[PDB]
Formats: structure tokens, C-alpha cells, sequence
């Protein structure tokens, strides 16, 4: 209980950069001079009940020696620094869509963080109760080999509710640390998690809904998705001509600003790729849908959604169908959910609405490097990175999950996002100690 987390964030703030840098160097020297100081107590002393000033520096370490090395170089790029100009920034959660999930994603958070673990275990209990499947064995295998869990995570009736649960739990972890969204937006499937957090549906009904969505989609052959670097109005013209010249349908699946994603069967997409080649246009497959291929399951989906309870949102969020704020009467209409399945995802429109306040800050919930890069570019071509913060590493990134999360929380905090340290320390026994 006096034990602490395996990573520690050190927070320092001051009324000028000069004072901040002197304090940073003083703290480094103090830790070098007393190398047995309790690092968790030092971290706690710098956070708990503390006034936060506008020049801020923060870093992550896992040992006193690592903290010393960083503090001795205050302007080193391992360390985060910013001068807060907006003290109460708008915080937006951005929910990742399907496609980047992997076995054991978030494992260190499941192991270490009570808030996260509790949210995940609630989801696993609800899923087991109505599906009779233990989905924890797939996400965090303790009897299956990773090989077998990976194969089972490829089935949509598993991957969709698992991603949903994971993103829900990440969001509850941040909210449980006092990081609350002023507004939200999902990329495609991510809208379902936004809606649950806005209390459009209960966690139980959301989990039933996404299991049903996954089950229905499992009956569909995989099609293909294709990125085309032209704006919406141009894709509309290309698709219209294509459908009249070939005997195939192409759906405009996603609008991402100056580029769009289209989708269809392999046959349709190969013909479309041929037409693009005739027009000497770039394209690239990006298959991971939102298309004509869903039409045969929509009636059944509509019927199911009609059985759930839908309520008006309590946190505002963007609609992927309309590209603007969801209306109360839209969220509560079962037909909205059916249309959302079939319809174009107006992602760039939603991001443009949020970016009307160009000091707003975005936290990506769930894994997805491509989505983070796209969003950054839509916020600001040179400097969008400074306003987006991630939560989960990509499958191939060999980095600790808690390290990755805390690296981004240190960035959030220096940029002006407050953390409820009382909740952060709710399961530890810490003491304030003397510091320079």
C-alpha cells in the first residue's frame, strides 16, 4: 500500500521559465545528493494539493537515476515543457475505429490500474452473461496460447465487443483521474463508445448492440476499402460515372478532408482501380465497413436496435452521419443507427467543427497510429501534434503500456489538462517529503 506504480511522473511549474528551470535543476541535484529519497513520495509531493503555474515541465521515470538524468537537462527532448496560455482547455475524446486491436492490448493497465480493471471486468461479466463466451480469454489469454487468441480476435463477434470494452475502459480510467471530455467524436465504430459514455445507452445495451452488429457482419464476405486522395465532391462524380459504366456499386465510406475512402466487393474495387488508372489517379488499398454490402442485414439490425433503450446524450458529440453535433432526436432514433451503418462517415466535418476552437485538445482513445496522424493533419498541417495525445501503443511498438500512457499524460498536463491527484492516489499510501 506504500508500494507505488512502476512509473512515476515528476511535475514542476512556475510563474516564469527562468524560475522553472532553476527549480528543475535544484530537484535534480537534491535527488542526486540523497539517492535513496522515496521517488513515489517525491512525485506525490510535487502533485498533491499543489498550485499549478503557467510554465510547466513534466517527465516520466522508473528510477531515481532516470529522473536525475532528465532533470539535469531541463530542455532535453525527453522532458515535456509548455507555457500554458489557455488554462481551461476544451478536452475532446476521439474514439478509434476497428482495425488496430490486438491480443493483450492494455495488459499492463489491466494488471496495474484498479479503475481500468474494474471497468473491463464489468464489460467481461456482461458479455459472458448474454453470449456465454469468456471474452477475457481472448483479450488477455491465460489458458489459450497467444496464437489461438489472435485467431479468435479476428472474428468480428469477438473483435467488436472487445474493442468497445477496451475503449470504454480507457475512457473510464481517464475520467476516473478527472480528465473529462467536454465533447466527443468517434471514427466510424468509435461513435458507439462515444454514445455509451454520453449515456445514450447503458453499458449492457451497448455491449448487446455491438455483439449483434458483429454477429450480423460475420455473415458478410470481406470486401475491400480504397483510399483516393481527392475531395468528396470529386469522389461523388467518379462513383456516379463508375456505377453507370460498370455493373457494380462503390460506396463512399469515409470522408477524411482532402482524401476519401471508398469500399465495395473485390470485383467492384478492381474495376474502380482500373478506372482510376485510366484517369492517372493515385489510390491505395486500406482494407480493415460502411457500404452497399451491408444492405441484406440492415432490416435485422434495425429490428434489434428497436428493442434497446435509447436516451438523449448527456455529453455532446459529433455525428458521423451528418458531420455536425448529434441531435437528441437522432441519437434516440433506431433508424439513425441503421443509417450510420450504411452511410458515409463524415469524419473531417466533425473534426472541423471541434477545431473551431483551435486551442481544444484531443485525446485518442484506443490504438490507432494512422488515425492519430490523420487527425493531427486535419487540426493543423505544421503543428497539429501539439494538440493530440494518445493512450495506447500500436501492436508493433515495443514500449510499456503504462510508460506510453504516462508519457502522454505528462504532455497533456504541461499543455494545461488537470489531473485529479486525489483519485490517482486513491489506492496508495504516500507522504509529503521535504524538497527544495
Amino acid at each position: 500500500t506504500s508500494n507505488s506504480r512502476p512509473y512515476q511522473m515528476l511535475m514542476i511549474s512556475a510563474k516564469s521559465k527562468d524560475a522553472l528551470d532553476r527549480m528543475t535543476l535544484n530537484l535534480g541535484n537534491h535527488l542526486e545528493q540523497n539517492p535513496h529519497v522515496n521517488l513515489a513520495d517525491a512525485s506525490y509531493t510535487l502533485q498533491i494539493g499543489r498550485k499549478e503555474f503557467k510554465h510547466r515541465r513534466a517527465l516520466v521515470c522508473s528510477s531515481t537515476q532516470e529522473g536525475i538524468e532528465q532533470l539535469n537537462q531541463p530542455d532535453g527532448r525527453r522532458v515535456q515543457y509548455a507555457n500554458v496560455k489557455e488554462e481551461h482547455p476544451k478536452i475532446h475524446f476521439l474514439f478509434s475505429g476497428n482495425g488496430s486491436q490486438y491480443v493483450n492490448m492494455g495488459l499492463e493497465l489491466y494488471e496495474q490500474e484498479a479503475i481500468f480493471r474494474e471497468a473491463m471486468d464489468e464489460c467481461f461479466a456482461i458479455l459472458q452473461s448474454f453470449t456465454n463466451v469468456n471474452m477475457k480469454e481472448v483479450l488477455y489469454p491465460t489458458t489459450f496460447s497467444i496464437n489461438e487468441a489472435t485467431e479468435k480476435l479476428k472474428r468480428m463477434e469477438f473483435s467488436q465487443p472487445i474493442l468497445f470494452a477496451f475503449e470504454y475502459a480507457v475512457a473510464k480510467l481517464l475520467m476516473g483521474w478527472g480528465i473529462k471530455p467536454e465533447a466527443m467524436i468517434g471514427y466510424s465504430f468509435g461513435e458507439y463508445v462515444a454514445a455509451c459514455l454520453a449515456e445514450v445507452f447503458t453499458l449492457e445495451d451497448a455491449l448487446k448492440l455491438v455483439v449483434k452488429r458483429g454477429q450480423l457482419m460475420s455473415s458478410l464476405p470481406a470486401g475491400v476499402m480504397l483510399s483516393v486522395p481527392l475531395p468528396e465532391e470529386e469522389l461523388i462524380h467518379l462513383i456516379n460515372s463508375f456505377e453507370k459504366e460498370y455493373q457494380h456499386t462503390i460506396s463512399l465510406a469515409v470522408v477524411n478532408g482532402p482524401a476519401c475512402i471508398v469500399s465495395g466487393t473485390e470485383e467492384a474495387i478492381v474495376d474502380f482501380e482500373n478506372e482510376l488508372k485510366k484517369q492517372r489517379l493515385m489510390c491505395m488499398r486500406v482494407t480493415i465497413a460502411h457500404s452497399h454490402e451491408l444492405d441484406s442485414i440492415l432490416d435485422e439490425y434495425a429490428s434489434y436496435v428497436s428493442t434497446l433503450t435509447l436516451r438523449e446524450p448527456k455529453i455532446p458529440y459529433l455525428s458521423n452521419l451528418t458531420g455536425t453535433w448529434i441531435r437528441p432526436e437522432e441519437a434516440t432514433n433506431p433508424v439513425y443507427w441503421v443509417k450510420h451503418m450504411r452511410g458515409t462517415v463524415r469524419f473531417s466535418d466533425g473534426i472541423q467543427e471541434l477545431n473551431r476552437d483551435n486551442t481544444s485538445l484531443f485525446i485518442e482513445i484506443g490504438p490507432g497510429n494512422d488515425l492519430s496522424r490523420l487527425t493531427s493533419r486535419l487540426l493543423d498541417y505544421e503543428n497539429g501534434n501539439e494538440r493530440i495525445f494518445n493512450t495506447v501503443r500500436s501492436v508493433q511498438q515495443d514500449v510499456s503500456d503504462m510508460y506510453f500512457l504516462f508519457s502522454h499524460i505528462t504532455r497533456m498536463w504541461v499543455t494545461g489538462i488537470s489531473v485529479d491527484w486525489e483519485q490517482f492516489y486513491k489506492d496508495e499510501k504516500r507522504r509529503r517529503i521535504p524538497l527544495p
